[PDB]
C-alpha cells in the first residue's frame, strides 16, 4: 500500500542505526502467516520537536524522489516509514567480499550509477550530506542506490548552499574543507563527498587503505585536516587505479566548491571510461 498498518509489520532484525533513528527489517504480514513482502523500516526513537520535523522532512523529501538510483519509497505507518529492502546491503561491505569478481568496468558502472542518482538529486535541490560507500545499497551484482537521507536537506529557491549550526557527527574524511570549516553544504560539497566515494570504490573499501587509515598516516584531527587539505594534500590514488579515475577525482577534491564539476559533468566521463575499459 502508501498506508501500512502496524500490526502488520512484524520485526526480524535490525539493519542499522544512528542520529536517533534505526532501519529494521520487517515482513508487512497481514495474513501473520509468514508469506508477506520483507520491507525496511525507519523510526525515530527521540520524541522531541525538531527531530521529528526532521525525521517527517526525510520522508516527504524520499517520498518524492523517482529513481532507479534511489532507494524506494513505499509508505509510511502511523511515525515509521517504510522503504524496499535490498538484502545484499551496502556497497561498502559488497566490496570488501566480491572484490575478486568486481572489475574496473564494474566500479565504473557503479560510479555512474551514483552519479547519476546524484545529478537528479541536485536537480530536486536536495543536498544529501553523507554520501560515503556504507551508505549505497547494492540492489543487484549490477545495480547501486542511494540510502540514507536522514540529513538530506533541500535548497531554498533563492540559495544554493545551506549552514548547519550544530557540528557533523559523521567520519570526517567525507567532508569537504567547507563543511568542515564553517559547516556549510551544497551540492557541490556532495560533489567532494562523490570523490571519496571514487577512492572507496576502487579501493574496494579496504581498511588498510581506507580515508583514515590515509589520513592518520599523512600525520585536534579536524584541525590537522584541514591544514592538510588547504595544503593541497590529497589521498594518493588507489592501488591499480586507472590515472583518468584518480583524475576525476582531483577534479572532485578542488579546492573552491565553483571550480569541482557537476554530476551532470562527471556522468559522460565516467560513461566513457567505463566504455573504453
Ligand atoms: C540508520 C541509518 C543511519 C543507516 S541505514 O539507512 O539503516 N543504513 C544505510 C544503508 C546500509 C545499512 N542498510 C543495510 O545494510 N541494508 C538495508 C537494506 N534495505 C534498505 N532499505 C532502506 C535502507 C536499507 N538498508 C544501514
Amino acid at each position: 500500500p502508501t498506508i501500512f498498518e502496524e500490526r502488520h509489520l512484524k520485526y526480524i532484525s535490525q539493519l542499522g542505526k544512528g542520529n536517533f533513528g534505526s532501519v529494521e527489517l520487517c515482513r508487512y504480514d497481514p495474513l501473520g502467516d509468514n508469506t508477506g513482502a520483507l520491507v525496511a523500516v525507519k523510526q525515530l526513537q527521540h520524541s522531541g520537536p525538531d527531530q521529528q520535523r526532521d525525521f517527517q522532512r526525510e520522508i516527504q523529501i524520499l517520498k518524492a524522489l523517482h529513481s532507479d538510483f534511489i532507494v524506494k519509497y513505499r509508505g509510511v505507518s502511523y511515525l515509521r516509514l517504510v522503504m524496499e529492502y535490498l538484502p545484499s546491503g551496502c556497497l561498502r561491505d559488497f566490496l570488501q567480499r566480491h572484490r575478486a569478481r568486481l572489475d574496473a568496468s564494474r566500479l565504473l558502472l557503479y560510479s555512474s550509477q551514483i552519479c547519476k542518482g546524484m545529478e537528479y538529486l541536485g536537480s530536486r535541490r536536495c543536498v544529501h550530506r553523507d554520501l560515503a560507500a556504507r551508505n549505497i545499497l547494492v540492489e543487484s551484482e549490477a545495480h547501486v542506490k542511494i540510502a540514507d537521507f536522514g540529513l538530506a536537506k533541500l535548497l531554498p529557491l533563492d540559495k544554493d548552499y545551506y549552514v548547519v549550526r550544530e557540528p557533523g557527527q559523521s567520519p570526517i574524511f567525507w567532508y569537504a574543507p567547507e563543511s568542515l570549516s564553517d559547516n556549510i553544504f551544497s551540492r557541490q560539497s556532495d560533489v567532494w563527498s562523490f570523490g571519496v566515494v571514487l577512492y572507496e570504490l576502487f579501493t574496494y573499501c579496504d581498511k588498510s587503505c581506507s580515508p583514515s587509515a590515509e589520513f592518520l598516516r599523512m600525520m585536534p584531527a579536524l584541525s590537522r585536516l584541514l591544514e592538510l587539505l588547504e595544503e593541497g594534500q590529497r589521498l594518493p590514488a588507489p592501488p591499480a587505479c586507472p590515472a583518468e579515475v584518480h583524475e576525476l577525482m582531483k577534479l572532485c577534491w578542488a579546492p573552491s566548491p565553483q571550480d569541482r564539476p557537476s554530476f551532470s559533468a562527471l556522468g559522460p566521463q565516467l560513461d566513457m571510461l567505463w566504455s573504453g575499459s
